């Protein structure tokens, strides 16, 4: 029997009070890094898949072939921890939907969220994004749910909406009704603009977990994760809880380097402790364990 | 017609006042940021290939595909940039060199590196590497010559040896020698353990551009760029230039999100912020150019 | 010194007098078989990659991905062979038209197809076809023609419209001229619906390149070469020329295997000679000449 | 819960009654040929995916990128029908041979195959074939199995020597055997060199069930489907089954395209007709349920 975070995930997100905190990675190691720290959920930025496998700013430049494959990877770092990954607007119609669905589901893939853009989206805290009628958004999330049933996957499927900014307040939960209504997990508003409105989609889909953004400097005022979770959220993502750091200072890094002439890192950043974050150990445990004997006699110095 | 960078490193490698200074990246951030700092040629760590696709340490995990994919990429963020991007040990035999090389040379990578490793190979700053021999090697630095000239392509083909920890300073020398024969542009010795042994070999192999690989608190000692000019190297590599700094701040940055429950990036850090690092302002040229209207009164909140 | 077929073609097509057919390939196999023909110009299909890569339909499930790493090998089977590459849609707006156009560039690809219906096109012979406004489509052109041109690509960009159907003759011409005066290099009138309609289109853009494809038994009378090249065409394409025949092989040979319990393939066909078919003599030499003996030897027996 | 076609198998593997025909299929559409001709196993041909993927031979050119897409397109076809996929020998030592092993049971590969091969391997058809050693072998062997449990696959781990022509008989059945020692399920005596060795192998390794490479005009003479059940195997496939016939259609078909000047292509073969052979109506009936009318008074032209 081969397992899934997706089950466990479902049965937490079952269970009225469990609340689930998932920092936003982008990479092999953002990812490491994240798990090191003790958080017990992931989420997979679509953003920052666009950063860091092509350097692109989050315009629909990710291909399902490109989300899958950082999903997947990110994903099998540690089975046990849920994922919770982005997918976009679906790469197309049903028939996209659903491959990209019954993937995720193969890859270990925990929950994803399908928003109601059109295919060449927008990051969420963008101005200008455009729409698919509420029709067409519907039959994407229903394709997922089917999808997923079809293949007797649990993972949680993500209502995103993003028209709170185009459409107005009451459109975008009609929309988040909408997505209930054809077998969503999980409803997502994105860019909630007040504590005022964040307490009101919450009694207005009241019993439907709700997952915040907690994209910061954008639309949406600082909530905390405890607040978050008193609020009545279930899920709170920060989707550049790596990316933004890592960022920084590698600028800081690449300007010292270029005054200086070397990086100067600290005597701590060995290749091997490097290495460490990234599994060297329980990689040459792999190889010893089978007959191996590469890593005869470790690795330092 | 198309150009490359190939053909102004190969160009300046022949002016033997031009010398060429490239830090490790390992995605698009770090490539977006490296060039954000004014540097004029890029290195693709290997290592950090492994690390930022797989979150895997650097132990041959990385396949062909992965490995080109990345050049590819980062190569074209910046055409005119040159870029020296890792090969490992040609992913194959001969057969295997020369994809490699006709692939790397279609994406756009200015120079690439070949060791005398396994095929299963290790970063060259661990204990146990484990080495192919002479003829094996010369094979393969002799497919990747033969392949770029069949397709006349300018990419530069750099010979390295990771003999230096088991085989001995002679034999590694001896090893560069046959490259050089073999029609390698630049000499690679991996793992330089003193000053003596940097002036050494450039003597040795006098006539010959050499690579210096600064990987800090590894086998060598620490050399800026600025004496590695002086003591007679052609280029100097960084490889841990931004992803030791990543891991360190993301660390930080993680372990600070979990005991504070919301990130708390600096205000200038808004979504905006980090797409326009990543490109954003061009992405939205080419689209008004084309000419669209995705893009209309920007993006801004 | 690095070349194209993308130039060679751009050259054909400035003499009237050249004319050119391009047999339709799919896979690896296809297209060595094709150029064992002798044939001096390939087409990539887009339901052929479809069918192949993923065993779907063409019903727009090959991404960017699949289109060009299927694009760029097909294209350096035989890298004086000029190879036409199905683009669909362009893979999303202007920005994914770009990358559309640097990468199949890159590749080695000679020209493309872009044509007018929504992402989530289909095989244009089928009905149902839903497009997207003339604008939205010179949009695409236009985006395939600056980037050809910002990176100094040769490649022929070939404008499709599947207007046809939905729309009738006269838009349809009006969709072409509009695509003519963006910069396309050829235009593509998909499911022409008649032999007198095939004059009438050579005669309305007179001039200017045609293509013809020669998809059989759907919308398109069957007309020959021969006959195409008289009429005024510059190019014939035939997108089921190998596959069809396959699919039919394939289908007798699984009956007669499931019958008879064990294929009967001819005594010819030897593991050797289905392995000379794909380049076993030519890349056994790479390895000689570089060289290994790794078949050295010979392979037989 | 998802399932896997290798729980099916594995258990089909325990009966010792249930003999398997596998035809080697190489691409989406060998594949959907394979599927309505009614096979109720397919075999991804190592060698054919070097062709249709690359247009190259059978060298070592696919890595396992390439080698899992195909593995996993192929077997969500049909997501029941088992895939019996090449594995070459596991793309690096045991760090690769785990991640080779995890690919292929998230992909629904249902058994695959590491043989003993340097990495640069060839058809086991060709001369010039070099080994690796019985240790290195083992080690792969080791690591597909404790990488498998380790996740709790159902994956079939098949044994594979190329030893035969090498190293002899008698050293091909001593790396079979350390291999079933090691947990293997299958055994594959590659490029057996006559009727009465196929006969002697089965006896050999009694208890353990074992698999016929059928590969026409190489090595081993042929033998059939019914044949090689008597004989007791349990698994027979023919690499090739789709890839010969497609090669000699294509040759022919480029021929009369040159002659005619056009293909010439049977009245069956609408574009449709080709479509549906690859579930068009399947794709869409996903659409239709799902509420999209994208296919709204269907898509047969009027
Ligand atoms: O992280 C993401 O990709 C995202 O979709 O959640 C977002 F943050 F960019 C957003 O659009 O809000
Ligand atoms: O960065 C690399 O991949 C490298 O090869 O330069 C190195 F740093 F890892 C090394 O092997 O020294
Ligand atoms: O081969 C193709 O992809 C094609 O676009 O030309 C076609 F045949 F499918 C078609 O749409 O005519
Ligand atoms: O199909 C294959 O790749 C194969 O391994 O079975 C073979 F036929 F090439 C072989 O090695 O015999
Ligand atoms: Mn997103
Ligand atoms: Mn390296
Ligand atoms: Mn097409
Ligand atoms: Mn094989």
């Amino acid at each position: 029997p081969m397992v899934t975070a997706a089950t466990s995930l479902r049965r937490a997100l079952e269970n009225p009070d469990s609340f689930i905190v998932a920092p936003g990675v982008y990479d092999g190691l953002s990812a490491r890094v994240a798990l090191s720290a003790g958080f017990d959920a992931l989420y997979m930025t679509g953003a920052g898949t666009a950063a860091s496998v092509h350097g692109q700013a989050d315009l629909g430049i990710c291909t399902l072939n490109d989300m899958r494959a950082n999903a997947e990877m990110i994903s099998n770092i540690s089975p046990s921890t849920p994922v919770i990954a982005d997918a976009d607007t679906g790469y197309g119609g049903p028939i996209m939907v659903a491959r990209t669905t019954e993937q995720y589901s193969r890859s270990g893939v925990a929950a994803f969220h399908i928003e109601d853009q059109v295919q060449t989206k927008r990051c969420g805290h963008l101005a200008g994004k455009i729409l698919v009628d509420t029709d067409t958004y519907v039959t994407r999330i229903r394709a997922a749910v089917q999808a997923r049933q079809r293949i007797g996957s649990d993972i949680v499927v993500i209502a995103r909406t993003d028209s709170l900014q185009t459409h107005g307040y009451e459109e975008s939960v009609a929309r988040l009704r909408a997505a209930r209504d054809a077998g969503a997990d999980v409803g997502f508003l994105e860019g909630i603009t007040s504590r005022e409105m964040a307490r009101q989609v919450i009694q207005d889909l009241a019993g439907w977990p709700l997952l915040l953004n907690m994209v910061e400097h954008g639309a949406t005022p600082s909530i905390s994760a405890a607040e978050a979770k008193e609020m009545g959220f279930r899920i709170i993502i920060f989707p550049f809880a790596a990316l933004g750091p890592a960022v920084a200072a590698m600028r800081e890094a690449m300007e010292k380097l270029k005054r200086d002439g070397i990086p100067g890192l600290d005597k701590e950043m060995t290749p091997q402790m490097l290495f460490r974050v990234c599994g060297l150990d329980e990689s040459m445990k792999v190889d010893a364990q089978a007959g191996g004997a590469a890593f005869d006699g470790g690795v330092d110095l």
